C-alpha cells in the first residue's frame, strides 16, 4: 500500500549495510531523519529523552549553578554566581573541573558534561576539582537545590530619569518581574528594554509584556492550519503604562517571543527598535506526544505581526539599524593627572563607562532622549 | 561602525514566503547619522498621536 | 510490529503539520532522512535524478576539481586536484566549506554538493570557505574547465640516481606511465613515489600500481557484510622492480586509492611512508539497481589492508612522521627537467625521502 | 618544524597525576631527529630481507 515506498528501501538496508543494522534501529533513525527533514526546528523526543527534557524545561531546576566559559580549557570557574549551591561549597576562582567524580569530562564536549552535572535535584553530586598549588584532585561537594536564575532585572541609570530592562528567556513571571521593577521606579520617563539576542520561548509572558503597555493591540497573532487553532482577537485595555518612551533593544539572535513583544510593538508605534535585524522565526512548535508517551515536536502555527506582515524569513528590520561597536572620543591627555592619583553596589545603577562599551545602548538612550524632547513640545 | 560577521540566518529546508547624500557619506561620519537617526524618533513619535 | 511505531508518527505529523503536507512527500522526505543518517556518503536518488544520473556521464563535466568528503559534520575538501582551478584559486586542504553560491551548506549531503559543482566548466561559481587559521570565511570566483593534464610524471633528481615519480591523480593511465618511465630511465635505484594531495581515484590502478613493486600476495582485502560480495586482490607474480628502494611520502590530503598503494607496500615493508596522516577515506559505495526507479546509493563495503587494519577513520600513519616546511639549510654560515637541490631544501618533506633513500642504500650495499 | 596546530596541548597540560631521551629533546634537535629517522629505514630494510 502506501508504505510501499519505506518498506522496500528498507529491506535493501538491513542486507548490503556494512555494519549489520538491526531493522529494530533503523526505525529509530528513520524517524529523526523524518522530522529533521520536515524544517529546521522539529526534533524527536523518544523514551528514554521524554521524562528528562520534560522535567527539565525552561524555569528552575537542580543544578551546581556554576558559570563554564572554558577559560583555560579546562573548565576553568567563571562565575562563583552568589548564593548559588557551589558558592555555599566555597568554590573560588582559578579551580578548574578536571574531572567530575572518576571521569575526564575535558576529553568530552561540554555538550554532555552539562547533562552529567545537571542531575537530581536532590542527590548531590562529588564534584572533583584541581588546583595548581596542590597536583591532586581536590574535592567540593555542590549539594543540590533548584536554580533561581532571574531572566529579568531593573536597574536604574546614574544620570537620566531612564531605566534599563533585560528580557533573556522567559520565565512564569516575566510580566510580573518588569511590572514590579516599574513600581520600584514610579518616576521613570523612559525604559531601555533590552530582549537584544533573546531567542524566545513562553508566549504567554509576551502576550501579556505587551498588554502591559498596549491599549488596543492583539490577544494572540497568530493561525495555524485548522481555523479553530487562530487566535488573532484584540488585547485588553487594562495597561497602565500607555504612554511611557520606550526603545526596545534587538539582535540577530532573538527568534521567536522576543519577535513578537518588539514586532508588536512596532507595528503600534509604541517604540522604537533599535539593533540590527533579527532571526526571523515565524512559527511555534507544539510537543505533542505519541506511541509511547515521546513529544513528537513539530511545527503548529506561523506567527503573524498585527499589520498582517509575516516575519519568517524576513527578520524585524529595527528603525535605527546600529551594529555593536564602541563610542569614539578624542583626548591628548589623561583626563586623570594619573591612573591611580586625583581620584580622590556598581550593579545599582548604569554608569557611562559600561556604556560607552555599547554603541547600541546609547543610540538607545539617544532615542528615549529624542522622544522626551518631543514629549515635552507637546506642553 | 560597520557590519563584519555573516551568521546563518537562514539554513536547508527553511520557511519560504551625485547630488543627493548617499548612505556613504551618512556612513563615513557618526554626527550625521545619530541627527538622521534623531528625526526617525520623532517621525515614530508623531506617528504615535495619529 | 515496529512497523506500527512508524505509522502511528506518520498519522501524527499527518494530522497536526501546518502546511498540509501529503503522504507521497513524507516518504520522500523519510527515505531520504533515513539514509542521511546512516551514513554520510549515502544519497538518495528519485525517478528523475536517477534518470539524469544514467544519462550523464563524466565527460565535459570537469568542474572545479574540488574534493569533498564528510568529517566531523561538516564538509571538508579533501584536496583539490593539481592543475585544477581550485588549487590555482588557493583552496587548501582541510579547508570547511560553508556556502556554494547563497546555498548554505549546514547539512547537505555530499552527492549535493558534488552534483553543485558539476555542470558547464565554463559557468562562474562562488565558493565560501573557514579557514582554521585565519578569521572570517573566504570568498572564491572560478571559472571550470577540462583538464586533460597527464597526472604521473617521472623528473628525475638532479645529483643523485634516485628518480621522483609523481602520482597526483589516479587516471586510467596511471599505471602505465610509471612503468614506461622506470623502463625508460633505467639504473636509477631509489625511487620518490610522491602521493601528497591525491585524493583518490579507481581502485583498479591502485593494484594496478602496487602490483609493480609486490611479488607476495594479497594487497588490498575488501569486505562486507555477506562472504559473496567479499573480494581481494592478490598480485600475480609479475614484479619488475621487486628490488630498488621506494619512500613514498602522503599528507592529510591523500585517501582512498592513494590510500591503498601506501597501505599495501608498508604492510610488506616494500617501501617507507613518510609525510603526515592520512584523511582516511577508504569505503565503497555504488548505486543500488534494485529501486524501483529511485536509485540509492549505500556504503555496501569498504577496504581492509594486508594486515588487518581498515582505514575507514584510521588512514595511514606514517613510519617518519615530519610536517611541511623549509629545511634548516641555514646557520651553516654567517647568516625545470629534474629536480635541483634549490627545490627540494624547499620541501623538508622531499628532503627526508631522499634521505631515507641513501640509508636503504647503504643497508643494500652493506649485505654485499 | 612545526605542524599546523598551533596550542593543541600547549597550556594547561598537568595530568600525570630523566634517565632516558624523551621527544622533547629529540624535537630540541634535528641532527638526532634525523638519526633516529635514518635508523628506522634500517629497520624496515631488515625486516624486508627475511
Amino acid at each position: 500500500h502506501m508504505f510501499s515506498r519505506f518498506s522496500n528501501v528498507v529491506s535493501e538496508i538491513e542486507k548490503k549495510y556494512v555494519d549489520k543494522i538491526s531493522i529494530s534501529e533503523i526505525m529509530t533513525k528513520a524517524i529523526e531523519g523524518l522530522l529533521s527533514n520536515l524544517d529546521a526546528h522539529s526534533a524527536y523526543l523518544n523514551e528514554k529523552k521524554f521524562k528528562e527534557f520534560q522535567a527539565q524545561t525552561e524555569g528552575e531546576f537542580g543544578g551546581l549553578g556554576i558559570t563554564v566559559g572554558m577559560r583555560d580549557g579546562v573548565l576553568t570557574v567563571i562565575a562563583p554566581l552568589e548564593g548559588t549551591p557551589a558558592y555555599k561549597a566555597g568554590v573560588k576562582s582559578g579551580d578548574n573541573i578536571l574531572k567530575i567524580n572518576n571521569e575526564s569530562t575535558l576529553s568530552m564536549s561540554i555538550d554532555d558534561a552539562i547533562n552529567l552535572m545537571r542531575g537530581k535535584p536532590k542527590t548531590p553530586i562529588q564534584i572533583t576539582i584541581v588546583r595548581k598549588n596542590e597536583p591532586k584532585p581536590l574535592v567540593f561537594n555542590i549539594i543540590r537545590d533548584i536554580i533561581k536564575l532571574p531572566s529579568v532585572y531593573v536597574k536604574k541609570i546614574k544620570e537620566t530619569p531612564y531605566l534599563y530592562v533585560r528580557v533573556s528567556g522567559f520565565d512564569k513571571n516575566v510580566t510580573k518581574s518588569v511590572l514590579e521593577g516599574l513600581k520600584a521606579n514610579p518616576k521613570a520617563k523612559g525604559i531601555v528594554l533590552d530582549l537584544r539576542g533573546n531567542p524566545g520561548g513562553l508566549l504567554n509572558q509576551a502576550v501579556g509584556l505587551s498588554n502591559l503597555f498596549i491599549k488596543e493591540g492583539v490577544l494572540v497573532s497568530q493561525k495555524g492550519k485548522n481555523k479553530e487553532e487562530s487566535l488573532e482577537y484584540k488585547a485588553n485595555g487594562r495597561a497602565p503604562y500607555t504612554n511611557l518612551p520606550i526603545a526596545v533593544l534587538v539582535n540577530g539572535g532573538s527568534a521567536s517571543a522576543s519577535e513578537i513583544v518588539a514586532g508588536a510593538l512596532q507595528d503600534h508605534k509604541r517604540a522604537v527598535i533599535i539593533g540590527e535585524k533579527t532571526f526571523g522565526k515565524g512559527s511555534v512548535q507544539m510537543l505533542l506526544p505519541v506511541n509511547k508517551d515521546e513529544a513528537i515536536k513539530i511545527t503548529t502555527a506561523r506567527y503573524y505581526l498585527p499589520s498582517g506582515r509575516t516575519i519568517q524569513a524576513k527578520g524585524i528590520t529595527p528603525d535605527i539599524v546600529i551594529y555593536p561597536g564602541k563610542v569614539p572620543e578624542n583626548e591628548n591627555k589623561f583626563s586623570l593627572k594619573e591612573a591611580d592619583l586625583k581620584h580622590h553596589e556598581e550593579e545599582k545603577e548604569v554608569t557611562p563607562k559600561m556604556i560607552n562599551d555599547d554603541i547600541q545602548l546609547k543610540t538607545a538612550i539617544d532615542s528615549l532622549k529624542t522622544w522626551s524632547i518631543v514629549d515635552e513640545k507637546m506642553d
